[PDB]
């Protein structure tokens, strides 16, 4: 187990969709189908020139697990997936996205609906989740997860629980008062509102 | 100069936006001020770890050049560039973009707003345009000029007018009903509107 410190600009991002008061927190769902839809994008297009890609396996769709039972929302895709590299640099630091940009919008007037068009919607999931667990798995590397309860730090290991083939899944322990986003109807509800024109099957899964 | 053939839902797409009537075109801007940002984000990423992919320019910025003599309207980034290769995968073929997603979006209600959500905003440059000239360069190739006037085709040729340094530079032949988008308020109005959260510079040229 590698434990990392985020990037300052990150954490402070991630402190503030932690702390600032936001009511609309289904748009965490969307953020994370259209990172997703973005990976299957990525997949489908190297595999044009290169069917062997698709060896670790040729569909490509959405996934959404709830589990109330360990009060966990996963949204599994087939995507292309992240290498170790991949991981660390595109969860840990600001990369290409515009962490910066996006938290002097939401001083200029924004707000954090609008997270999306700043390449950081993967942090929105911390509108909902007290843990975010990500496990990766690339072509061109091994299967690993990282952590992060936020605070500061994640974590990057090797994980050798179930195989993945290809692709990304991002595990959301939800807070307490999350639940909401585990009922069937509700989830429902928010794939229509905000992806419904996603371009990859969404399979919801039942209990 | 080499002509090539757009793929054929490329085609059909910018068959789609030429010929549905749909009166907010002004949103072809913010779709190019996106593109133009995105690509921004690539060269400050990359130059992180490679601070001589700077050589050929620092400054990282938007510039928006109306020119009423020439009917045209400008849109020059300081960002990555295109090599050859990606100029003719990435305006030519449906690449890693939406083009299914979006047509299919389309006759399910979506409008054609929405075209940012699926990867091909390029195009909706075709609203105002009757012709798109794309200047681009690379680091690591040469200066090259991509040209469409639709009808499903467009040419590629090397550039050996005025170097770029490194940069896209998309130059819209506006449509004669169009000259809306050369007037300084108007731009003014648009960037504000759509632009007022990008993380980079964007100077709009007076003439
Ligand atoms: C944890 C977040 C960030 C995230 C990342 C991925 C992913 O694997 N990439 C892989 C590389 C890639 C390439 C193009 C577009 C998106 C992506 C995201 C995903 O499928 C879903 C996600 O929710
Ligand atoms: C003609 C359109 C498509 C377009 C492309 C680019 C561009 O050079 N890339 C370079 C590669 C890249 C990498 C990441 C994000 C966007 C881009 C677009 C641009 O700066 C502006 C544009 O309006």
């Amino acid at each position: 187990v590698e434990t990392f410190a985020f990037q300052a600009e990150i954490a402070q991002l991630m402190s503030l969709i932690i702390n600032t008061f936001y009511s609309n927190k289904e748009i965490f769902l969307r953020e994370l189908i259209s990172n997703s839809s973005d990976a299957l994008d990525k997949i489908r297009y190297e595999s044009l020139t290169d069917p062997s890609k698709l060896d670790s396996g040729k569909e490509l769709h959405i996934n959404l697990i709830p589990n109330k039972q360990d009060r966990t929302l996963t949204i599994v895709d087939t995507g292309i997936g992240m290498t170790k590299a991949d991981l660390i640099n595109n969860l840990g630091t600001i990369a290409k996205s515009g962490t910066k940009a996006f938290m002097e919008a939401l001083q200029a007037g924004a707000d954090i609906s609008m997270i999306g068009q700043f390449g950081v919607g993967f942090y929105s999931a911390y509108l909902v989740a007290e843990k975010v667990t990500v496990i990766t798995k690339h072509n061109d590397d091994e299967q690993y997860a990282w952590e992060s309860s936020a605070g500061g730090s994640f974590t990057v290991r090797t994980d050798t629980g179930e195989p993945m083939g290809r692709g990304t899944k991002v595990i959301l322990h939800l807070k307490e008062d999350q639940t909401e986003y585990l009922e069937e109807r509700r989830i429902k509800e928010i794939v229509k509102k905000h992806s419904q024109f996603i371009g990859y099957p969404i399979t919801l899964f039942v209990e």
